[PDB]
């Protein structure tokens, strides 16, 4: 019985240390499973076994229990050398590579919040991206992909699924950053060029006119490109000079950056992995000339990837719903996918796709199952919903913290965030503080200010939320598992899947 395994151990350690049931598991002879304490809320690694297998993980002996010979008990912390270990003998505890199949990452920016993202994905083929973070959240938080994968496996242990997992090393930009990831066994790369976007209704012509000199000198775009015609399902597209002379100055540079990228994943990674080349960072949405130019240049130059993130038309912006033309989506969505298709075979990657409802059904019909969604936001913000439930003058701090960190954490991001329209709290009771985690403004305002209030200190040194907030969210874990997992397969429902 699970009862008298529970009582052995608060009788051999004076702890009530509660077994999770789904994460029992049995490989060779030997168990191996997790406990949550009753008074603090850590967490433990329990093996239950032979000499050789216990003494490969670094934990406080319990003594031999007769098990169905005898097998001795280990309770051992989860730092990432046990988890190594863990993941040896549990070896579907690993990321592996995507392909072909549909996608969906949720992304953790807590770290806690992986078996609510499995329980999600219960009942769907679509492939789970489990371990997603930028570098700039992790910047933002104090994480790296070590960390961030651990916890990710952490989650997943946990919740006991043995299928397959992702672990994006999402918008990296620089090689040291793809060298770290590397060296965390991650699976796919989301590269990004940004740094060398050039958008062309903000520079002048000249720079204009210099940097497309520089480009067609050292690559000859035009004898490559111009007025060469592409023939697309019905219809044709053209490389006029001037369409290509814009698409050189824009993507260019930026091509460059993604081809030396990719080469140095090819001269490092060892392991599987496949790539995702990002152009969401262009302002205005990407034309299929460009759309065509950006994938040729990358098929010119042997560059191999499986996800393209384009800047779709419409108003993207974090929390709140697609805003815009839903027959214009519709038709440079066809548009898009019908260029793929014969350029690839290869997926499109949505960025910023967390709260789009009303494009998913455009999107699972031209996109079909060749999609990448990618959602970190949302389920931190389904976390702060469940913290105003049950902890609601935390969530006015954070709530009156968060309208100040405004102005200063969305000057690095992009929004139309109306300040007005965002309720005032010192009226609300207590009881619908949640509900204006619906109101769009009070969305994004909570959403892009997740670091300050994860990293704010007091001046004695205290954190002046972090610790109250991980000790509600952990008070409250299933309530929080079903908001988030809800809210994912809310998503993942509109997806077709
Ligand atoms: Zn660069
Ligand atoms: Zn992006």
């Amino acid at each position: 019985d699970r009862e008298m395994l529970e009582g052995y151990l608060k009788d051999r350690l004076g702890k009530v240390l509660e077994i999770y049931p789904a994460s029992v598991k049995r490989k060779e002879d030997a168990i191996f499973f997790m406990v949550k304490n009753r008074e603090d809320g850590e967490k433990y690694l329990v093996v239950i076994g032979s000499a050789d297998v216990t003494e490969e993980f670094s934990g406080d002996y319990v003594g031999e229990i007769a098990l169905e010979a005898k097998s001795k008990v280990k309770i051992s912390e989860r730092n990432h050398n046990n988890l190594l270990v863990l993941r040896q003998y549990l070896p579907w505890l690993n990321p592996s590579v995507c392909g072909k199949r549909s996608s969906f990452g949720t992304g953790d920016r807590l770290g806690i919040a992986t078996p609510a993202h499995v329980k999600a994905f219960e009942g769907k083929e679509c492939f789970p991206f489990l371990a997603q973070q930028s570098v700039r959240e992790m910047s933002r938080t104090g994480r790296n992909w070590l960390s961030v994968l651990d916890d990710a496996i952490w989650g997943i242990f946990e919740s006991g699924y043995e299928g397959a997992f992702g672990a994006d090393a999402d918008h990296v930009k620089d090689l040291e950053d793809i060298k770290t990831a590397i060296d965390a066994g991650y699976t796919m790369f989301t590269i990004d060029p940004s740094d060398h976007v050039l958008d062309p209704s903000t520079i002048d012509k000249a720079a204009a006119e210099h940097v497309f000199f520089e480009l067609n000198e050292r690559h000859d775009f035009l004898s490559k490109y111009e007025e060469k015609v592409y023939e697309i399902g019905g219809r044709k597209y053209t490389f006029d000079r001037d369409s290509l002379i814009e698409t050189v100055i824009t993507y260019g540079k930026a091509v460059d950056h993604v081809e030396k990228c990719y080469l140095f994943l090819k001269e490092n990674n060892r392991n599987p992995f496949e790539l995702e080349v990002s152009v969401d960072e262009t302002s205005t949405p990407t034309t299929p000339l460009a759309h065509i130019f950006i994938v040729e240049e990358l098929k010119r130059r042997g560059v191999v990837f499986t996800n393209l993130a384009l800047r779709f038309v419409g108003e993207w912006q974090k929390a709140i719903d697609y805003i815009g033309d839903l027959k214009e989506l519709d038709s440079t969505l066809a548009e898009h996918a019908a260029i793929a298709e014969v350029l690839g075979p290869y997926k499109l990657s949505l960025h910023s796709g967390s709260d789009k409802f009303s494009a998913y059904p455009y999107f699972a019909k031209h996109v079909g199952n060749l999609f990448h969604v990618k959602t970190a936001g949302t389920s931190y913000l389904e976390a702060i919903r469940v913290v105003a439930r049950f902890s609601p003058e935390l969530y006015r701090r954070i709530h009156e913290f968060a309208l100040q960190r405004f102005e200063k954490d969305r000057a690095s991001y992009h929004v139309t965030t109306d300040l007005s329209k965002v309720p005032d709290i010192s009226k609300i009771p207590d009881s619908q503080l949640e509900d204006l985690l619906n109101e769009p403004n009070t969305r994004q305002v909570i959403h892009i200010t997740y670091g300050s209030v994860l990293t704010a200190r007091n001046s004695d040194g205290s954190y002046l939320f972090r610790d109250e907030l991980f000790k509600t969210l952990s008070e409250h874990e299933r309530e929080h598992y079903e908001q988030v997992a809800s809210h994912i397969r809310k998503h993942l429902d509109l997806l077709g899947v």
